[PDB]
C-alpha cells in the first residue's frame, strides 16, 4: 500500500488495532475511540452514507460540536513527509522529477479524505445548522474554515457549503376545505370555548398546530434522552414545546369535563370531545385521537362512570376501538402506520418510551484491554428509532389555518397559575364531588352553559 504521515505529526495514521477500533462490503463499526469513529467518518478508501448520517445524528453525546469541528479540521490538515538535507539541495537544483510517491500520497489518500471532510461538512449544515444557530462561535469557525479551502477539486464543494450557510442564515396543491363555524362568530375570540367553536375546525386547527409541532423536531433531540437532562430547554427546545402541547391539550379536556358540574353538560363535553376524535382520525392525526385517549383514561376521567354511561352507544364504540390503538403495547397503532402515507401526525410518546429504554439499557462505553470504546453500536440503535420520525415531517395538510382559532390553542393554559401537582389533585377532587364514591348517591348541579349544547355533527358543511 503507501506510507501514511508520521504518528507525531499527524493523529489519525495510527494503524486500527483491537483497542482502538471495534468491528461488528463496508464493515459495520461496533466501537472505537473518537479519534478513529472521525477517521472512518472520512475514510480515504471509501464513501460511507450510513455511517455519516448516523453519527452526524447521535455525536453529541459522545462529542461537542467545537471538538467535533476541531477534529474534522485536524483531519483535513494532512501534513506530507519532510525532506532530508540531501533532497532539499536536490530540489533547489533540478536534480529529479517531482516524487511519483508524493504524487500518490496526495492523489490517493490527501485529496480523497479532504473531500470526504468536506462531505462531512456540507452534511452537518445542511442537516443539522442548529449546531450552529446555538453556538455563533462555531458558525464562525466553520465559515472561517470553509471560506479559506482552496483547491481545484475542492472548490465546487465550498461553493455547495457556502450556498447552504447562506441560506440557512438568513432563514396549498388543492383547495382547503371551508372553515366551519358554530355557535362562536368569526373574530370574536372572546366566546371561543370547547363548545363554541365547530369541533370539524378545532380538529383542524389542533391538528394543523400539532403537524407544524411534529415537523420542527429534529432526531438529535431525542438522542442520549437530552430532553430530561439538565440543558434540554437548549437540545431539545422543539421536542418540548410539543410534549408541552400535549401536556395542556389532554389537562384542558380533562379540566373541560371535571368542571361541567351538571351531568347532562358534562355528558355534551364528553361527547364533543369524542366527536373532536373522530375527526383527528379522519385526518390520520393520532397524535391527536391519544391525547384525547388519554384524558378519558385519567385519574379524573376515567371513574365517572355516570357520564360514560350517558354517551351515545355509537360514541362509546367510537372511544372504544380508539382506545384498541394503544392496548398491549401500541400493538394495532404501529401496525397501523405502517400503511398510513401523509398527511400524518404520529404518535410521538412510542418514540420517547423506545429511546428512554434504549438509553438507559445499552452502555454508554465498552471496555477493552482496560481503555474506554465509544460504543457506536448503541447510538446505531437509537438512530434506528429517530429515523423513523422523519417519515411524516415532508407532507403539509391541506387545511387552511385560522389565525384567531390557531392563537386560541397555542394559549391554551389550563393550569392557570397553579402548579403541576396541585392541579392535578385539583382535577381529582373534583371528580370526586361531581360523582362522590360508591356510598353517596349522585347529586344533581345547576348548568354552567347558557348556550344550546346540541352538536353540530362532524360532517362538513361542503354545500
Amino acid at each position: 500500500q503507501m506510507r501514511l504521515p508520521s504518528a507525531d505529526v499527524y493523529r489519525f495514521a495510527e494503524p486500527d488495532s483491537e483497542e482502538n477500533i471495534i468491528f461488528e462490503g463496508i464493515p459495520i463499526i461496533k466501537a472505537g475511540t473518537v479519534i478513529k469513529l472521525i477517521e472512518r467518518l472520512t475514510y480515504h478508501m471509501y464513501a460511507d452514507p450510513n455511517f455519516v448520517r448516523t453519527f452526524l445524528t447521535t455525536y453529541r453525546s459522545f462529542c461537542k460540536p467545537q471538538e467535533l469541528l476541531s477534529l474534522i479540521i485536524e483531519r483535513f490538515e494532512i501534513p506530507e513527509p519532510e525532506p532530508t538535507e540531501a533532497d532539499r539541495i536536490a530540489i533547489e537544483n533540478g536534480d529529479q522529477p517531482l516524487s511519483a510517491e508524493l504524487k500518490r500520497f496526495r492523489k490517493e489518500y490527501i485529496q480523497p479524505v479532504q473531500l470526504r471532510v468536506l462531505n462531512v461538512c456540507r452534511h452537518w449544515v445542511e442537516h443539522h445548522f442548529y449546531d450552529f444557530e446555538r453556538d455563533a462561535y462555531l458558525l464562525q469557525r466553520m465559515e472561517e474554515f470553509i471560506g479559506t479551502v482552496r483547491g481545484k477539486a475542492m472548490k465546487k464543494w465550498v461553493e455547495s457549503i457556502t450556498k447552504i450557510i447562506q441560506r440557512k442564515k438568513i432563514a396549498f396543491q388543492s383547495s382547503p376545505p371551508t372553515v366551519e363555524w358554530h355557535i362562536s362568530r368569526p373574530g370574536h375570540i372572546e366566546t371561543f370555548d370547547l363548545l363554541t367553536l365547530h369541533p370539524i375546525e378545532i380538529a383542524r386547527q389542533l391538528t394543523l398546530l400539532e403537524s407544524d409541532l411534529y415537523r420542527a423536531v429534529q432526531p438529535s433531540e431525542l438522542v442520549g434522552s437530552v430532553w430530561t437532562k439538565e440543558d434540554k430547554e437548549i437540545n431539545s427546545p422543539n421536542l418540548l414545546k410539543m410534549i408541552r402541547h400535549t401536556t395542556n391539550l389532554t389537562l384542558w379536556f380533562e379540566k373541560c369535563i371535571v368542571e361541567t358540574e351538571n351531568l347532562e353538560e358534562r355528558v355534551a363535553v364528553v361527547s364533543r370531545i369524542i366527536e373532536i376524535l373522530q375527526v383527528f382520525q379522519e385526518l390520520n392525526n393520532f397524535n391527536g385521537v391519544l391525547e384525547v385517549v388519554s384524558a378519558m383514561n385519567s385519574s379524573p376521567v376515567y371513574r365517572l362512570d355516570h357520564t360514560f354511561e350517558q354517551i351515545p352507544s355509537r360514541q362509546k364504540k367510537i372511544l372504544e376501538e380508539a382506545h384498541e390503538l394503544s392496548e398491549d403495547h401500541y400493538k394495532k397503532y404501529l401496525a397501523k402506520l405502517r400503511s398510513i402515507n401523509p398527511p400524518c401526525v404520529p404518535f410521538f410518546g412510542i418514540y420517547l418510551t423506545n429511546i428512554l429504554k434504549t438509553e438507559e439499557g445499552n452502555p454508554e462505553v465498552l471496555k477493552r484491554h482496560g481503555k474506554e470504546l465509544i460504543n457506536f453500536s448503541k447510538r446505531r440503535k437509537v438512530a434506528e428509532i429517530t429515523g423513523e420520525i422523519q417519515q411524516y415531517q415532508n407532507q403539509p395538510y391541506c387545511l387552511r389555518v385560522e389565525s384567531d382559532i390557531k392563537r386560541f390553542f397555542e394559549n391554551l393554559n389550563p393550569m392557570g397559575n397553579s402548579m403541576e401537582k396541585e392541579f392535578t389533585d385539583y382535577l381529582f377532587n373534583k371528580s370526586l364531588e361531581i360523582e362522590p364514591r360508591n356510598p353517596k348517591p349522585l347529586p344533581r348541579f345547576p348548568k354552567k352553559y347558557s348556550y344550546p349544547l346540541k352538536s353540530p355533527g362532524v360532517r362538513p358543511s361542503n354545500p
